[PDB]
């Protein structure tokens, strides 16, 4: 019993920021995100988690690293954890990726 997975701390920060400036920060409405719970797990494309933090918190969204029952969209990178998966897909919480995260804010552009 060990809840600290050391192997996925070493996956979910293991990214290569090549377009790191690029798909970044939509134009996007302010309300998109607002009231939609936004949980960001594995390792994406190319994006700071904190720059994915601040954009759904200025959206209106609340980002958490833990889904819970109001996250709708759980945005899961390269990642095989069935503890979190679980729980969205119990929820019928949608698995997204960053270009999701993303699709979605460039609709309401």
């Amino acid at each position: 019993k060990r809840t600290n997975y050391q192997a996925y701390r070493s996956y979910l920060n293991r990214e290569g920021p090549k377009a790191l400036g690029s798909k970044e920060i939509p134009k996007g409405a302010e309300n998109c995100l607002e009231g939609l719970i936004f949980v960001i797990t594995g390792v994406l494309e190319s994006i700071e988690r904190d720059e994915a933090k601040s954009l759904i918190e200025r959206y209106g969204g609340k980002v958490t690293g833990n889904v819970s029952k109001k996250t709708n969209y759980l945005v899961m990178g390269r990642d095989s954890g069935q503890s979190k998966s679980d729980k969205a897909a119990a929820l019928g919480t949608k698995i997204i990726d960053e270009d999701g995260l993303l699709n979605l804010i460039r609709n309401l552009e």
